């Protein structure tokens, strides 16, 4: 059931090429993720290649700088959906937010009035290593000069995606004790946001992005480009909430959590085929916009726009085909 625009709108990929770069950028990441060993994902190749294939003629340090935050903002939602207590997970969160905020000056141990519902705080701590992992990470984004400009942005993104991730929560608890879901448009405008494309794009404009003359530069019907950058990452998280939700609720029919699919059943009495058949053109829907929106980018944000719009492009359908699968398989085979 591709459609028409995604069969004639898959972005290109110069295999070689990428196969090339996501190897020798491997050995990095690597010896990066090794240091947070408890919490973040050891086998990572198929994340280098996508992040690689997502930025190809990006540098080499913003793809391995990318590539630390898919993986940051994988154990995050590993770690806030599926030991931890609701308030250990908000606490979790909010520690997050302000370890981004601080660009790197702050440790865990600035917070101790959010870490005093731990039950430990040794180094062996899943969340420990993230927090740590996340001091790290943002340092090391303050080193590149688009940060001066655009770190805020990710600061701002990575805040939506912690209430993204309580309202969630709230949703969830208000399941178990009302049996009751947000509506597919509420659930939507919340989840667009709590994803790791989301982070990790906003993140990479705070690695690649170049000054814009705001003033003088920006055209009708942008007022002010921090709108049109928001909206950019309002719709890339949006193709790829929907596509994840297919894909968890396939693994898991019989879960209960707010899910688009689920809801569509459930609020409106979708059949699971009809329910998926809506996903899937809405999925069309926000490919084509986000196209239409990267379209609008000053040309000195225009190599940002693309990766966008490759990762959404990827995330909803070429990452989960066997065709992928088997590229991975090809980057595994050449690590050894």
């Amino acid at each position: 059931t591709a459609t028409v625009n995604e069969l004639s709108g898959i972005p290109a990929v110069d295999r070689a090429h990428v196969l090339q770069t996501a190897l020798s950028i491997y050995p990095e990441v690597e010896n990066w993720v090794a240091q947070f060993p408890v919490i973040l994902p050891q086998r990572m190749g198929g994340m280098c290649l996508g992040m690689v294939a997502t930025a190809p003629y990006a540098q080499p340090s913003v793809l391995v700088e990318a590539s630390i935050m898919a993986l940051i903002a994988f154990a995050i939602d590993d770690i806030t959906e599926d030991t931890l207590t609701v308030e250990q997970i908000e606490a979790m969160l909010t520690l997050c937010v302000k370890l981004v905020q601080s660009g790197g000056n702050s440790t865990y141990r600035d917070y101790p009035e959010l870490i005093q519902v731990f039950p430990t705080i040794n180094e062996s701590q899943p969340w420990v290593q993230l927090a740590n992992a996340l001091t790290k990470f943002c340092s090391e984004v303050q080193k590149f000069p688009a940060a001066a400009i655009y770190y805020s942005i990710f600061a701002k993104h990575f805040e939506l995606y912690r209430e993204a991730h309580c309202t969630e929560l709230h949703w969830t608890q208000a399941v178990k004790e009302m049996g009751s879901y947000p509506t597919y448009e509420q659930y939507l405008l919340n989840s667009r946001k709590s994803i790791a494309a989301p982070l990790v794009e906003s993140s990479l404009l705070a690695m690649v992005g170049e000054p814009v003359d705001s003033e003088f530069s920006l055209k009708p019907p942008y007022a002010n480009l921090e709108t049109l950058i928001d909206e950019v990452l309002l719709i890339c998280g949006s193709s790829i909430r929907l596509a994840n939700d297919i894909r968890s609720f396939e693994r898991e029919p019989q879960a209960y959590q707010p899910n688009s699919l689920l809801i569509l059943m459930l609020t409106q009495g979708c059949s699971q085929k009809e329910a998926e058949a809506i996903l899937l053109k809405e999925i069309d829907t926000y490919l084509q916009k986000i196209e239409t929106l990267i379209s609008l980018l000053p040309s000195s944000l225009s190599t940002w726009g693309d990766s966008a719009r490759r990762m959404s492009w990827f995330a909803c359908t070429w990452y989960q085909t066997r065709d992928f699968h088997n590229f991975n398989k090809q980057m595994l085979a050449a690590l050894r």
